[PDB]
């Protein structure tokens, strides 16, 4: 098994972003959610409520707390360093190089596949047509290095078997990161771009982006 890529204080998040989180229709988020450097107007569609502190806000569509750059100390710093970490993640699971990767596999389509816990490297986009199975232990990780787009199919999932665990998969990805309409996928997206959650799509992981992460009528959660 590869060694688990540290997040550090971005696994505070089940969404974190640097341009935005947006949503619309049905959605459900369990787990916190925050932007930086971007102010909270970059999160639309929560209805947010600031805490007497305002350290913090709250949504009736979020279980846990809402933060952003322009919250009272020590929020900002919290939320840089949290950035900071997401980008020392997404650098640290591209650079994975032990133990040695299976290279190109299906040329980027790993549909229908099951694949062992191990480390998967792509100079293509990879795309999930047809369900993938991680099949490995409670502590087996996966680290999928991906140099393009990773797209989930409608209706597609991303299955667990065996015990594996959605907090142990870490997906490494350069271009835009999108879910399809009740899509259901799981692991820590770690996009150097945009993470788009098409209608109804379900993340079991988290949502770590460097540009926006967008929603439609989705359910978020890392729990």
């Amino acid at each position: 098994s590869p060694a688990a890529v540290n997040l550090g204080t971005a696994g505070n998040f089940v969404i974190l972003a640097k341009s935005g989180i947006s949503t619309t229709g049905t959605t459900h988020v369990t787990g916190d959610i925050g932007v930086s450097p971007i102010t909270a107007t970059g999160i639309t569609g929560f209805g947010l409520t600031m805490d007497s502190s305002n350290t913090f806000a709250t949504s009736a569509l979020v279980t846990g707390k809402v933060y952003a750059a322009d919250y009272t100390p020590p929020t900002p710093a919290n939320m840089s360093t949290a950035v900071s970490d997401m980008e020392t993640a997404y650098t640290a699971a591209a650079g994975v190089t032990a133990p040695a990767p299976v290279v190109e596999l299906g040329a980027g389509n790993i549909g229908g596949m099951t694949l062992a816990p191990g480390v998967y490297k792509w100079s293509t986009g990879v795309t999930i047509p047809t369900d993938v199975t991680l099949a490995g232990g409670a502590n087996d990780v996966w680290i999928f290095q991906i140099a393009q787009t990773l797209d989930l199919s409608n209706g597609i999932h991303v299955n667990l078997s065996g015990g594996a665990q959605a907090a142990n998969i870490f997906w490494q990805v350069a271009g835009q990161t999108t879910l399809g309409t009740t899509s259901v996928f799981n692991g820590n997206i770690l996009d150097q771009t945009a993470i788009v959650l098409n209608t109804g799509a379900t993340l079991n992981g988290r949502a770590l982006a460097q540009t926006a992460v967008t929603l439609d009528a989705s359910t978020v959660s890392a729990s």
